[PDB]
């Protein structure tokens, strides 16, 4: 509690929720924007989305590679704070008329030509507030916790007064960019009081070497967990990234439709939020590589479930069986990973599988169901792939490697010793 009086506890703990409050549009909303708001074929966004992951992924690397090292100088922030008081000056204004002049090629291309600051830009932002709030005392542990309940706040006037005014949100969205995302540089801190003098003196930097992956690279543990990786998140988010639609058509309407838009996923995150506590317990009690296959059982019944998609209070479970994946896959793998690795290693593992691979995937993959959507419908596609997919999970029942190679648990101190 002795954060109660910190100050750039107090000035982040804001950012990080004015952020991802604001980002708090943009995307889980974007597809309706493109849809219902802009009329554009699913296949159309099927390449929206496979493109969006063109710019991230070979460009993430330039902002980690980037600012983790050479820039750790505060600075960037405003690079992408400047593209975010653009927010709707730039949707409503340019990039939603733009593709509008039917070519989507170079409309989508400018288009998250703006969307990195989101996808590469949180990871940014939830990194220097990290470097930042660990030199100041009270970490990220906690701020990230007032920055993730933005989305809740948010989520249902997004979901609501966007039907009503589309511009609205959007319009919004530059403001609380604007006095609130600026209003914590004319109220930031960049000295390290009485700590150490230089960068390269005292912090946690893992590095990444070309040679590290190599020495990766004979490993099975990696091909074989990317199996897992690849299809079944890959082609689950891919699924994910053009699922509302369907969801929302099965209510009375746009409204009613959509507004269970912020209901829903509002809620779950007070959800999402019970699983993060009682996850570890779990996790290390039920060990990584395991429990993280039944996050992929879980994502499948939720592909394979939409096949059938009867009802529209069946498709509010289908989506709510959403953070029941959140959970187990991701520490599932920082668990299992970390637990099947030379820890060194994490930067490529980390690095190569989830980014130069993933969005990788993602280009391809994506635009498969745009179309697979398109031309044979939800339920159909789904049925490709919710399957598709669960014969991976059901695959890396072997495909991965199991419980301890030749540690039986003697090779374990990392947590509590």
């Amino acid at each position: 509690m002795y954060y109660l009086k910190n100050t750039n506890f107090w000035m982040f703990g804001l950012f990080f929720f004015f952020y991802f409050f604001i980002m708090g549009a943009y995307f889980p909303f974007f597809p309706i924007w493109l849809h219902d708001i802009n009329h554009i074929s699913k296949s159309d966004t099927g390449i929206i989305f496979a493109a969006i992951s063109l710019f991230s992924l070979l460009f993430q690397p330039l902002f980690g590679l980037l600012s983790d090292k050479l820039g750790l100088r505060k600075y960037l922030l405003w690079i992408i704070t400047g593209m975010l008081v653009m927010f709707a000056p730039f949707f409503i204004f340019i990039f939603g008329p733009l593709l509008q002049y039917n070519i989507l090629v170079g409309s989508i291309v400018g288009g998250i030509y703006l969307g990195f600051c989101f996808n590469a830009g949180a990871p940014a932002v939830e990194a220097f507030i990290e470097k930042v709030s660990r030199r100041s005392n009270f970490e990220f542990g906690r701020a990230r916790m007032f920055g993730c309940v933005g989305w809740a706040l948010c989520a249902s006037i997004v979901g609501i007064m966007f039907t009503i005014n589309n511009q609205f949100v959007f319009w919004l969205g530059s403001g609380c960019a604007l006095i609130l995302a600026v209003l914590l540089f004319f109220a930031k801190t960049d000295a390290p009081s009485s700590a150490t003098v230089a960068n390269a003196v005292g912090a946690n930097h893992s590095a990444f070497s070309l040679k590290l992956a190599l020495e990766l690279f004979r490993q099975p543990k990696l091909w074989f967990l990317s199996l897992y990786v690849i299809g079944v998140s890959c082609t689950y988010d891919v699924f994910d990234q053009q699922f509302a639609n369907f969801f929302t058509s099965f209510f009375a309407t746009g409204e009613q439709g959509t507004r269970v838009f912020g209901y829903v996923t509002t809620m779950g995150e007070l959800l999402n939020a019970s699983i993060m506590f009682f996850a570890p317990l779990i996790i290390n009690r039920i060990g990584g590589k395991n429990a993280l296959l039944l996050a992929g059982t879980i994502m499948s019944v939720r592909i394979i479930g939409s096949s059938f998609a009867t009802s529209a209070l069946e498709v509010v479970i289908l989506k709510t069986l959403h953070m029941f994946e959140v959970p187990f896959l991701l520490v599932g793998c920082f668990k299992y990973i970390t637990s099947q690795f030379e820890v060194r290693f994490s930067a490529t593992i980390y690095l190569v599988c989830f980014c130069f691979f993933k969005q990788l995937a993602m280009i391809f993959m994506s635009v498969l169901a745009g179309n697979m959507y398109e031309s044979i419908g939800f339920q159909g596609a789904y049925l490709v792939l919710g399957l598709v997919a669960l014969g991976f999970t059901l695959i890396s029942v072997f495909t991965l490697s199991g419980p301890g190679p030749l540690s039986l648990l003697r090779r374990q101190v990392n947590e509590v010793a």
